[PDB]
């Protein structure tokens, strides 16, 4: 059974307590980022495996903005465009130092997806709130961006206002999703991510 620890070994979060930006770069680029490019390839041959609304093509976050302050965590993203992906929609499989997170994203540069998902959720709260029951511990790390080992907090906010300001906002931007161990199964971590689907597909249109 294929897991995400055959790609990311556990011990790799230690990575994430390098302090300095050159050392954690050199280890997040040397050695995090080919296996991020082979389980994103993985991740999105199995997904295509039984299409869903959208395409998923494989990215890894590329780190070439960061100056100072080494990034707290990297990611491979899966996203409906062949190159690039930070202007529309996108699910991530996330390591930093609080270990792994499978995320849906929209980063304040989809301004058009962000419009999108966002009058969808304003129109369809009680559908949000009825997914969100179904997918079970839903966190959003936005309010952790700057608190790397600290636990994402619940998502407890209205959708139909949350909507409105992600929609309306050019600083506005998107990231929920879950905490996931090491040992889960690549065919477990692929229909997570189908889970977000509805929010994928509403954010296209
Ligand atoms: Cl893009
Ligand atoms: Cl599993």
């Amino acid at each position: 059974i294929e897991r995400l620890q055959d790609y990311l070994l556990p011990e790799w979060v230690s990575i994430f307590d390098i302090a300095d930006f050159s050392g954690r770069m050199l280890r997040i680029r040397g050695d995090i980022r080919p296996a991020l490019l082979r389980l994103a390839s993985r991740l999105a041959e199995l997904l295509n495996e039984s299409p869903g609304p959208r395409p998923w093509y494989p990215h890894v976050a590329s780190h070439m903005r960061r100056r100072v302050n080494p990034p707290p965590e990297t990611w491979l993203a899966l996203g409906p465009e062949k190159r690039g992906y930070k202007s529309y929609a996108h699910s991530g499989v996330f390591i930093g130092g609080r270990g792994l997170s499978v995320r849906f994203i929209l980063k304040d540069e989809a301004i058009e997806e962000r419009k999108n998902l966002g009058r969808w959720m304003s129109r369809s709260g009680p559908a949000f709130e009825q997914w969100k029951k179904k997918v079970g511990d839903l966190r959003d790390f936005g309010p952790v961006h700057d608190d790397p080992m600290a636990d994402p907090p619940k998502v407890e906010w209205d959708p139909r206002v949350f909507g409105e300001r992600l929609g309306s906002l050019k600083s506005a931007s998107l990231d929920i999703g879950f905490r996931v161990t090491f040992d889960t199964s690549l065919a477990g971590i692929v229909k997570t991510i189908r889970t977000f689907d509805l929010l994928y597909a509403e954010a296209e249109k």
